[PDB]
């Protein structure tokens, strides 16, 4: 990957993304 605490605190901020679209849709379109 890049950077070993970044990649995990990365997937971890994106699990918080699809998590925040989860009101119209947490499976497609949980990405800008």
């Amino acid at each position: 990957c890049s950077n070993l605490s970044t990649c995990v605190l990365g997937k971890l901020s994106q699990e918080l993304h699809k998590l925040q679209t989860y009101p119209r849709t947490n499976t497609g379109s949980g990405t800008p």
